[PDB]
């Protein structure tokens, strides 16, 4: 609350979805919760903005954007939560954070970043901080170089929506391999 970036602290579970913009693109997904709340070319798969493990959301368009597997999982297939270039890395650690701070809240915002009329965003921003029983803020440090802490202790991480073996057309939302 001493931060404008965060959802106002009512002390209940909150899910605010941004409306679709003029181009029908998801604009953000914002969650405030506790550990007890827990649950030739191809076209790109849609990934979650705020992970299913947090928000329970089932193909809700306002929580989906075209995304490489490498960004969503850290890996070409499966999952690698040690790759700090993937979302899993941070999602798993936030979930771990929640389990160790059962008495605190997680405020977590996920914002796709687009240029022009592209349907595929270039980047995803993860914004996270903890809040205590009395609305005080607690910095959450996930040990990644991408992190950037603001004047209030709120952390933002900019992730590239891409993959090392893939050529994306961000306008049309197609992917072809690198030749």
């Amino acid at each position: 609350t001493v931060s404008s970036k965060l959802l106002p602290f009512t002390a209940n579970y909150q899910l605010q979805l941004g409306e679709l913009d003029n181009l029908n693109r998801a604009t953000f997904s914002h969650i405030q919760l506790q550990d007890r709340h827990e649950t030739s070319s191809w076209v790109m798969n849609r990934g979650h903005l705020v992970g299913y493990q947090f928000c329970g959301l089932n193909d809700e368009p306002r929580n989906l954007v075209a995304m490489t597997a490498w960004l969503a999982t850290g890996a070409y297939s499966g999952a690698n939560d040690s790759n700090p270039e993937g979302m899993l890395y941070y999602e798993n650690r936030l979930d771990s954070w929640l389990a160790l701070h059962p008495d605190f809240w997680l405020d977590y915002k996920v914002t796709p970043i687009y240029s022009g009329n592209e349907v595929v965003p270039r980047q995803i921003e993860l914004q996270y901080v903890g809040i205590d029983s009395s609305g005080e803020l607690l910095t959450i440090r996930l040990n990644s170089n991408k992190e950037s802490i603001d004047e209030n202790g709120v952390t933002t991480v900019i992730l590239e929506n891409s993959a090392p073996n893939i050529n994306l057309d961000y306008l049309n939302g197609t992917a072809t391999p690198k030749n």
